[PDB]
């Protein structure tokens, strides 16, 4: 509600009729994937980032519009450094679109890849945007949510490479652990996901396994999946270690030259105690914080 | 017209052949090979110091063919597209190899953009095609194939000027024989022609193996890796042949200034260097001439 | 916040503080009037660390002060275009300030393509005022004035992101009061705004010298040189103004890539910048506005 | 026997001696006076045509004499450190000098960085000096005088040999039984010695003309800038002669790897090719053999 309400036709305009090609080649089309495509577009002199959503997987109407809903509804609450923000959104001409504050950096997917040519991320870089998910997240945990998508892909970089996390349209209002939360329809990403997220099973539990993943995508700047590699998952990897198979040493990311051991070992560490299969033998979010606060 | 060094001035001024990286203050700078290079200075100017190493695969006098050779082929070909040798050390029997530095390491690394360097760009990428095509016309119309042309040897100065490094294995043709064989692999597999890998022993076979470089710069990938799927780099240019990928699924996406056209007559010009059949192969000269067709 | 160092550490990191030249095997970057520069490795993280040298010019509690200004304004403000201070050590005497180092150097050296570095093309020479700006434009959000823009204090990291550096002489504006003075007045001359000299304090005194700054990048002259016809840069703007000479004359010949329409639009800048009445100058909103609108 | 060509014929591979920049599609490499110098292509062959140009100053028989003397040179003088000659178009009024094509242009230009060439480091430096003092002692070997020995007529190849050019001004010369004079006077006045001012002519002139070329290596600096204090720089001999300032002071920055033991032997050499009084410089050889002996 104090969100402002822009019309659709006030902001096809400034995303140029929505121009599908990159900002790379002319046109608007920043990133897509999830239940959408982000544009840029250009109001009040400043850069933002347009959400026009679209029904590529799950076909039907409500469905999206409370995902949609959910998206607000989160926003409207949470605020911190380390979460992303919404301008407004439109609703009238019937294609959900979600106005945002721009991401001049986008998503830690993209920088650890170095989509459009950008420079590697120092470990030092890293070590700070890990620390700024977690950050954001615990606010999520304290503020009683659940995000249910954690990924590289939903955690952003603004001006000066700060992690905050997007995309709550996913995220569930939350209880304490009432007690074993479930639902019929299981959403994620399949390569973060916990188990018992994988069992159709709710918990911010389950959030911090998928922060695992991440913590690793950082390290080894490898996804956590690929159709083209063995191992085809991250995760993988961690039994690799776990089996002396390899060294943690052996999958640390060569395109940095300010990597240290003890500061590494220590971001694994916590990435594995996330990663334990055992729901409730994972460290909550805060702890999560202290153990990267401590790093450095 | 090189210059003899007591094997002490070598090791001192690589802090005892600081087996440190030099990317956090050491001096060591590659392995591998054949020996082990270090980031040196002498008399100021910063230099290469490849210190060879005794592997069980070639003899304790097998190396002194390759270190013969390697300076045996310097003498003849000096050229702004190859690496330029001051020196060497007979004497301290390890044997240590003094070039010019290059203060951009190996094309390989910055495709990867190992030690966090920038990925390298497309238009900087050609020139540092055209730099290599160039350095290996001078090898051909001097008689001499290289026997492993790879990424690894195709170094970059301060200003991504190519130049072709690491002649152990070069030889000497002439004219129209064909079917030179040996009774001894050897070179970089990812690489090499087929002919190649039986021993026949002909420049076409550079031609392959720059074909495989160019894939390397059009992808960012390396011509082996283990942990992919198909490994090696060549399949790729068969699942583009028969378009169960095209060549635009494989083009680097650690770049933003490729525009389609001139990378689809990159490519072209590799696919004509990694011709089945050997003599189907262009030349050095009409690579060189398509690179600058190209750009 | 920053880590505060103590004492040896810095020491030990810098070789004793070692005076060579690091082109040569040596620990000393850069220097000047505010103090002297290292390259340190900390933790295999390389840092660029000031250890502040006290001169004739300012007393204990001045350099102190400064040593402050910096870590005040860097507590606020972090950015892409602004180099990034990690901690410092106060303790005992002498003093150090902490940042990440930038392994390109300074615009003013790579401009000048000192140690025999390559000479900067357009396309980069944009990228870097493009990126300037945006620093500067940062500070100017955050109320902040630099109070000493010069290409000595715009570094260049790996893939040379332009950032602004240097905040010891840095001041905090207001929205729209009043113009300000001080009774000592700071800084480099040649880049300094009339106003600025006459120990006026303004944020348009940034923008003018920024405009300086551009011809050293459209020229590749410095901001003075003493053994030169006019010794000032800032001269030849008006000997172009008044058109004895052109602006055209005047472009920078260590490049090719140059084309007359962004070369002429960058001095269109650059002029504007460099207006007499400081409030005829466009605020850095504007000058961001048009550096983009040029490419 | 160099092959005779048509004005046509040089025509042809010039496209009509296409007058723009290579840059933009055009072949004209550059200029001076004498005539103009445009890029060509036979049998693969890229060439430097020299198209000769009547310049206000010389008659159409005084430039024809030097057309007739270029020739001659080149009939009788061949060097490893001299441009080659190819042949020439008497015929078509306009007289034509086709050379082998230099890909690295001059030593002026270079110096410069011109179209932002990377700065040439010490090493290729010093190896240039003594290609290009090679080159003369052969031309005194061969009993003959350049009279215009600078930067520019020094011109780098592939791999930077340093070759002397520009013979049209070269004079037939003896075992010193007298000095030899003029009414004319030629060459280029930064560069000449005070009795080549004078219109004496002598081998000893050359010499001097070398230790302004040599000062230019050192510094990076032109023999001559309306634009610099001092405007011309053998005066910098003086300065340091004077101990005014120092040859440290001067050393060009654009490398990163000069030192003292051998940059102060290169200036010892070219100071000793200033000595005003001319018979006090040692002969070529002895330049030849000093500069051998610096490496
Ligand atoms: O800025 C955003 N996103 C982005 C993506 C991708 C981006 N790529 C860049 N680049 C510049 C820097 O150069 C590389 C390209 O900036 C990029 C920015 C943003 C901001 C806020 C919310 C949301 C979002 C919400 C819900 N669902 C999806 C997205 N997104
Ligand atoms: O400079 C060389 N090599 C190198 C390797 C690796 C290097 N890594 C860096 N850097 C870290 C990354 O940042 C840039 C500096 O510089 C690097 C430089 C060099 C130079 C001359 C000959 C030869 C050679 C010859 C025969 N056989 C093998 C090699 N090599
Ligand atoms: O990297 C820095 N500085 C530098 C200087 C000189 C440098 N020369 C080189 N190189 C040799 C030549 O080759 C290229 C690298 O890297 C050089 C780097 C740096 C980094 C961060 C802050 C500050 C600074 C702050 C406040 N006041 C002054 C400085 N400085
Ligand atoms: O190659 C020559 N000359 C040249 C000039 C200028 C050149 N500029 C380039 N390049 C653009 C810049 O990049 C490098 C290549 O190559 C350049 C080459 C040459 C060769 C032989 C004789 C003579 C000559 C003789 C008598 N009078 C005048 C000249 N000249």
């Amino acid at each position: 509600t104090r969100f402002h309400s822009f019309s659709f036709y006030e902001l096809k305009n400034v995303t140029n009729n929505f121009d599908e090609r990159p900002i790379s080649v002319g046109g608007n089309k920043m990133g897509e994937g999830g239940f959408g495509v982000v544009y840029k577009g250009y109001v009040n002199n400043t850069t933002v980032a347009v959400k026009k959503l679209a029904a590529m997987v799950d076909i039907t109407t409500e469905e999206l519009k409370q995902q949609f809903d959910q998206e607000i509804k989160v926003m409207a609450k949470c605020q911190h450094e380390n979460l992303v923000e919404l301008l407004g959104f439109s609703s009238d001409g019937d294609d959900l679109c979600l106005v945002y504050v721009y991401m001049p950096n986008g998503s830690l997917l993209d920088r650890l890849s170095c989509l459009d040519g950008t420079p590697p991320l120092s470990w030092h870089m890293r070590c700070k945007i890990a620390q700024g998910a977690a950050n954001g997240i615990n606010f999520l945990h304290e503020n009683h949510h659940i995000h249910r998508d954690i990924k590289s892909a939903n955690i952003l970089l603004d001006e000066a490479f700060t992690a905050k996390i997007s995309d709550f349209g996913l995220a569930r209002a939350s209880e304490k652990f009432a007690q074993t939360v479930m639902t019929s329809r299981i959403v994620g990403t399949t390569a973060y996901m916990a188990p018992e997220a994988l069992r159709g099973e709710i918990t911010p539990k389950s959030d911090i396994y998928s922060f695992g993943v991440v913590l690793l995508e950082i390290i080894t700047g490898l996804p956590a999946v690929d159709e083209h590699r063995e191992p085809q998952l991250l995760l993988d990897i961690k039994e690799e270690i776990e089996d002396e198979e390899k060294t943690i040493e052996d999958y640390i990311d060569k395109k940095m030259n300010d990597a240290d051991s003890t500061s590494v070992e220590a971001m694994y560490s916590v990435a594995s105690q996330c990663l334990h299969e055992k729901k409730n033998k994972r460290p909550d979010i805060k702890k999560v914080q202290q153990l990267l606060q401590e790093m450095t």
